């Protein structure tokens, strides 16, 4: 009983610490963060499961609006945890989408996806160096 | 049993962290912290909320030396959880205080409270930009 | 059940966090941190212990490899937690070594021993300013 609230309190309190110093975000069950460094998406992918987790993705509109307030917080458009039918990179096809009007537009050239710093998608190559958010 | 203590010192583990990074300051089971920035009252108030916090009142002196540091430390004053008999955020009656010399001195003008980096008080009005510090 | 699992996801969530951070380094069941600060070796065996740790030091090849990676990331030497038979701070002598060639050579003149970039040791004297990372 009174073990578990401690520790539950103690959670509660490092999460409020870490939500404060603006170094992670909840939405959910998901946790989002970023350590505000650009790299490639494959580098995103290896940043994210080292640290235990992977890229980010949204898959509702309140993780888009999310990630969207990192991209605009930190001022980079972001890659998103997808790849192209634009699948999850668990292999499941994308539910939630937020595509830029005329977007996705690179069927074969264009396999990434990332965020503009308005939350809304563009398909794009996965070589350009892109603001590492990661979920937890 | 063991499940309970691993729990237990991974939990000591990031408050370490925290600890050592100077992101938390830790005083009975009270945990401050800053992020750094100045704005005025509402404003950390609703900072701290969004964070699963309260704006930081000192209730005891430990509490105040603890919030003092913070002030030192980012050299800034700070707004405190309190408003004009002046009361906490709960509503309840202020204990322990720490005036300066010749405060409180501007009923009906300065609901506010701010500590200055020597720790002592000063009702103040609620508009001036201070370090938002917060409690969890 | 649900309970202890919450728990525990919600524990590697800000693990995780802190890790993306650059805020800590896990091996095994240790965890390095760094502020970035450099100080004497007294000063960070207070800055740890403050914080709930000790003064870092590799007992494996794998943590040595962690707390050079944390030398070559802020680009300073380390102070380890050893003092001169070389034993650490709780009394043992000294199992896992990396000295730098030709090292230890400075017996009743250096007590202390820093850590290179490279994660290579040298004894040295304890007054020298050195980035401080602790293990928790
Ligand atoms: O993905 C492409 C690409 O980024 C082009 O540079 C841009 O002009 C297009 O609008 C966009 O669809
Ligand atoms: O709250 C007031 C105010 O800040 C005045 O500027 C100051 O001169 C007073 O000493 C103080 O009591
Ligand atoms: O500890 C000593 C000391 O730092 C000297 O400055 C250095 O030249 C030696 O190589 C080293 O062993
Ligand atoms: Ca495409
Ligand atoms: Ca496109
Ligand atoms: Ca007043
Ligand atoms: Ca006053
Ligand atoms: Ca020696
Ligand atoms: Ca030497
Ligand atoms: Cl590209
Ligand atoms: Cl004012
Ligand atoms: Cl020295």
């Amino acid at each position: 009983q009174t073990e578990l609230y401690e520790i539950k309190h103690q959670i509660l309190q490092t999460m409020g610490v870490l939500s404060l110093q603006g170094s992670m975000l909840s939405v959910g069950d998901k946790v989002f963060s970023t350590n505000g460094q650009s790299v490639n998406f494959d580098t995103i992918k290896e940043m994210c499961t080292r640290a235990g987790g992977n890229i980010a993705v949204p898959r509702t509109p309140e993780e888009n609006e999310a990630i969207a307030s990192i991209a605009k917080k930190y001022n980079n458009y972001v890659y998103l945890g997808m790849i192209d039918d634009f699948h999850y990179l668990d292999g499941a096809s994308v539910s939630y989408t937020n595509w830029y009007p005329g977007e996705p537009n690179g069927q074969g050239k264009e396999d990434c996806v990332e965020m503009y710093t308005d939350g809304t998608w563009n398909d794009r190559g996965c070589l350009q160096y892109r603001l590492a958010v990661c979920e937890f």
